């Protein structure tokens, strides 16, 4: 098992989808991990926020799998269990560092398992990308918080997106799991609220053979009238479904979600099959300081990561001197600046999370041990319950880069420990052949799309809507075998 | 102690064996090695049974109550590995 363990006065837990158990995640995982460690270094180098407290880290692979993430969550937990616990001469083995607070994120299912295992140890947990509405509940997940808004706000944004184009008749597909099911249920409720019908609902499983996805594709083609499919999937399932839909001679205008996000590697090599896609993302503002820090990184100056070598040899497809015969050997001048490095949108969220935790600790330090800037007897024992309930949940500090224009500088949690609901909408339009996303609008509660800048798939507004609003006042509506939508029959003038 | 927190600590005492094997002394590290529990009989007060069931769910260790009649434990979602020879409370 590969880990990161940097010791200090206090240590934060690190949960990321570094691997996909499979292959290394290139954007979601490693950029977020580097950002977290960068913020940790900034904390351990500054002088106004925990100056005398050196903040360490313990970061572990999740593989986007419940059982595996649970095993490294148990690795986090071992520290509190070993406290009550001998040896003939000296028994060290591994010394599990006492985690002050776990910055645990990635998908919703992993975060829910981590919250379940950490609630029993009253260890605070801050997420950065998990957005399931289930985690808003405090009955089972009281000690869970996150700087991202819950799922049902995103579902409401999706329903508004649908009703802006009058897409009354749409299909939808979600990933079989807690996140996909919960979010798609919320979005379907919003759709029935806005009188926006649905065609089909399909589930593919968090991990499945390439038999479910093509069946879902055939189901989506079983209703040609519905040119719009609402996709609410996790990132890996989105990748698999896009690959499957490209396998068949098919295309659509995919209404995507946060799991799709502004991700490029998900659609890698498959621009056409998802060209008119509409994707929502939790709006943010990237950090230039992290940009320069991350670009300054090299495998020679980065021994802090067990994966950075494999990350480099995957992203650039060139092997180091380890083998030198698989594909190629990296030149000595390889870099990141001009290369295809678009830092993930959800980086600053990650960073904010850590700082929130840091500030909480700072406030707790200013309360438990205000006489000195030390981890004295009052503070050397972590009061996770009190830390979470009195410092974490109530944290009101300006954004780390309020010098940059940010009306939403205040990181203010709701009563349930969630962030502001403020989203960006993207379409995968063409710019230069190797085209990418760019912002087509923003949303707080009222849409701000721009139809002109959409540049749709079939060079035209998708008319995924079914026949017409039947207007029974002049022609009544009937559903012979078409339960979804209606067909009009001109009512008699004498009836 | 008919308490959630104290029974939770002894539940940890149950649990602080699984993480031991996966975890190197100078000569030996063995004072009182806890044993992995094939199955836990834990019951009486409902809150205690719920907390112990939450802890055991993460370890697929079956837990059988003997008196906790709470219908909340009837929920097999978060109390999957739970069982009880006592009927639920709605009766
Ligand atoms: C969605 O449907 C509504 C009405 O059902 C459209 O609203 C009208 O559209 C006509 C042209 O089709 C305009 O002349 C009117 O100004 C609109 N009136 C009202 C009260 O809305 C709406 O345009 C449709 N949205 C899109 C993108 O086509
Ligand atoms: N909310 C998504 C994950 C978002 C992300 O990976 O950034 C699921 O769970
Ligand atoms: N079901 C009761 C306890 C039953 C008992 O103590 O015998 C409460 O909870």
């Amino acid at each position: 098992r590969r880990e990161i363990k940097i010791e200090g006065d206090l240590v934060l837990g690190g949960l990321f989808p570094i691997n996909e158990c499979g292959r290394i995640n290139e954007d979601r995982g490693i950029q977020r991990l580097e950002a977290m460690l960068f913020a940790i270094d900034e904390i351990n180098k500054d002088d106004y926020l925990l100056p005398g407290v050196k903040l360490g880290v313990h970061i572990l692979d999740t593989c986007s799998r419940d059982t595996y993430a649970l095993e490294q969550s148990l690795e986090f937990v071992r520290a509190s269990l070993t406290k009550v616990d001998d040896g003939s001469y000296a028994i060290q083995e591994n010394i599990p560092l006492l985690i002050a607070g776990v910055i645990g994120g990635s998908y919703s299912s992993v975060s829910i398992q981590v919250a379940n295992l950490l609630r029993l140890f009253q260890i605070p947990q801050i997420s950065y990308a998990s957005t399931s509405a289930k985690l808003s509940d405090k009955s089972r997940y009281d000690y869970f918080a996150r700087t991202v808004p819950p799922d049902f706000y995103q579902a409401k944004a999706m329903a508004e997106i649908l009703r802006f184009f009058n897409w009354t008749y749409v299909s939808t597909v979600a990933s079989e799991g807690d996140y996909g099911e919960t979010g798609i249920e919320a979005f379907e409720q919003e759709a029935r609220l806005r009188n926006i019908c649905i065609a089909t609902a399909e589930k593919v499983g968090r991990s499945n053979i390439r038999k479910s996805y093509d069946s879902v594709i055939r189901e989506l083609l079983q209703k040609p009238n519905a040119r719009v499919v609402v996709l609410f999937m996790r990132s890996d399932d989105s990748r698999e479904l896009i690959a499957a839909a490209s396998r068949a001679n098919a295309s659509f205008t995919w209404v995507a979600s946060d799991g799709w996000g502004a991700q490029e590697s998900i659609i890698k090599g498959s621009e056409h099959v998802a060209y008119g896609a509409i994707t929502l993302e939790l709006a943010s503002q990237p950090v230039r300081q992290f940009d320069r820090y991350f670009q300054s990184l090299n495998p020679y100056n980065n021994h802090r990561n067990p994966w950075f070598r494999d990350f480099w040899e995957q992203k650039f497809q060139c092997s180091l001197q380890n083998k030198r015969n698989h594909r190629r050997v990296c030149d000595k001048h390889l870099a990141i600046d001009s290369s295809n490095y678009e830092q993930e949108s959800k980086i600053m969220f990650v960073v904010n999370a850590v700082y929130a935790m840091a500030h909480a600790l700072h406030k707790m330090q200013r309360t438990l041990c205000p006489n000195t800037t030390k981890l004295c007897d009052a503070m050397k024992i972590l009061d996770g319950k009190k830390l979470y309930k009195d410092y974490l949940l109530k944290i009101n500090f300006t954004a780390p880069f309020n010098p940059n224009k940010d009306a939403d500088s205040i990181v203010k949690f709701d009563t349930f420990g969630d962030g502001m609901g403020r989203y960006n909408v993207f379409n995968f339009q063409n710019v230069g052949g190797k085209y990418s996303y760019l912002k087509v609008g923003h949303w707080a509660e009222t849409l701000s799309l721009d139809v002109n800048s959409i540049h749709w798939s079939r060079n035209s507004v998708p008319t995924s809507q079914c026949s017409d609003p039947c207007a029974p006042n002049e022609m009544k509506n009937m559903q012979p075998g078409d339960v979804c939508c209606w067909i009009c029959i001109p009512c008699e003038p004498y009836e």
